[PDB]
């Protein structure tokens, strides 16, 4: 059958990027109606992303700062508010191929997919997952701020993230559509860190159902074990714990395979314990966390 | 900055994106103009595709054979004519949302966009490469027959790859928009299988030269060699030997990095003869052969 990372189509996200411009700072905006989205600190410069106070700045700009363009077309500005880290302009049209959308705070965990942008003009599209520690394994150059990330379940746009900045590490920070940020994470230049990375374990397991469906399957041992004692094994190699809804959602992967959840379990542990030899699990030498079960279940 | 395997964006494509169906034989279709294309084993059942005579079956095939729906709407087949294994459908409408598109045929190393589909609704977008032996390693379900790849340079869109079979392997087969099966392939369900899959060489390369910019740089050796010592080494590990072209096109990464391709010829060498002790380079186990220079730098 054949099993790849995979995006969503962009299609429909396309139809809602914008460039936008204060000044000579110029990144990413989603034109939503009569409403335009984008990163709130579109306002700084560099001598401000410092210590930048957004009330007091922006107290400081006229809708005539805000040069927003449709392509080749430009729209009119009519009033400006700021929403925790993301700017919402009004503007004179609504946008003539918005459709069915919705905005979502995903938990982390999920994935979804994401759409590259440079000066409003899409360049790219990658399937991606919120990291337990609230960043994003990316690929984000300067003016990809605004650049966003979405799913589609059943015609809807399902907006999830929205880019704002990388990190001295070089995993990227953003915020939902609300504006809050993933993360304890504010849009300015100080040391930020991010938390301990551990593998997202549920999605593994997802995996790893995949790849015996897929055919691949010289992994599989024989045993079983506790959750308990497979959770204290895991989490010495930095994993995330195991849930009985975890199991719950990893269900119908158990039922297509005739293969318990705990007989997996004790599965990958002896992966942990062992390694892999230098074998592969469809064709790759890492553990495949970027996956829900919800993913490889559409995939088939 | 970032790294990750991306694919175009795919708004012009899904434009074009069509289900057809022959009797009990639905798969996609694609849509420009006045013509519609699809792979031809659509005239055939199970019990054709054995050994099936196109030529003879679709003798036996009429224009109200061939439903083909453009989503919602449908439309009228207006002449049926088979080239190579694409079957050409006139139809009354030409694509009111066909973009600047040409047909090419790709060489076995370039990567490109796939967009999988099911009855002509688009499901989602994977970046892939065109394998040494001319296979790809897919995402392909029952009825993702028809769904294509292409690339986007400069506003046109580049059509390289339509699907028309998964292979006893699992890796998958199919044309070029002028009907050629890329390899010694055809359709029919005989015991076909693929030669030796190696190393897209160069392309590994390119995705060392990425890794130093993206600062991850453990496995920097000092070592020169030459090309053919390299490769005299290569080879022995199934890997794609390398030209004077192959480095001229390296030699813009070259550039940017003050590294000269023969000290990372046996850098690569020593990953190859020594292993990699379990460490990562962006994050991968395994070398990463589906990047060409030009995805790279356009990545940057």
């Amino acid at each position: 059958s054949g099993f790849a990372k995979m995006a969503f189509p962009s299609g429909k996200v396309e139809g809602c990027m914008v460039q936008v411009t204060c000044g000579t700072t110029t990144l990413n905006g989603l034109w939503l109606d009569d409403v335009v989205y984008c990163p709130r600190h579109v306002i700084c410069t560099s001598e401000d992303m410092l210590n930048p106070n957004y009330e007091d700045l922006l107290i400081r700009k006229s809708n005539h700062n805000f040069l927003v363009q449709a392509g080749n077309v430009q729209l009119r500005v009519i009033g400006h508010s700021m929403q925790n880290c993301v700017l919402k302009l009004k503007v004179d049209t609504a946008n003539p191929k918005t459709p069915k959308y919705k905005f979502v705070r995903i938990q982390p965990g999920q994935t979804f997919s994401v759409l590259a942008c440079y000066n409003g003009s899409p360049s790219g599209v990658y399937q991606c997952a919120m990291r337990p520690n609230f960043t994003i394994k990316g690929s984000f150059l300067n003016g990809s701020c605004g650049s966003v990330g979405f799913n589609i379940d059943y015609d809807c746009v399902s907006f999830c993230y929205m880019h704002h900045m990388e990190l001295p590490t070089g995993v990227h920070a953003g915020t939902d559509l609300e504006g809050n940020f993933y993360g304890p994470f504010v849009d300015r230049q100080t040391a930020q860190a991010a938390g301990t990375d551990t593998t997202i374990t549920v999605n593994v397991l997802a995996w790893l159902y995949a790849a015996v469906i897929n055919g691949d399957r010289w992994f599989l041992n024989r045993f079983t074990t506790t959750l308990n004692d497979f959770n204290l094994v895991a989490m010495k190699y930095n994993y995330e714990p195991l849930t009985q809804d975890h199991v719950d959602i990893l269900g119908p992967l158990s039922a297509q395979t005739g293969i318990a959840v705990l007989d997996m379990c004790a599965s990958l542990k002896e992966l942990l314990q062992n390694g892999m030899n230098g074998r592969t699990i469809l064709g790759s030498a890492l553990l495949e966390d970027e996956f829900t079960p919800f993913d490889v279940v559409a995939q088939c």
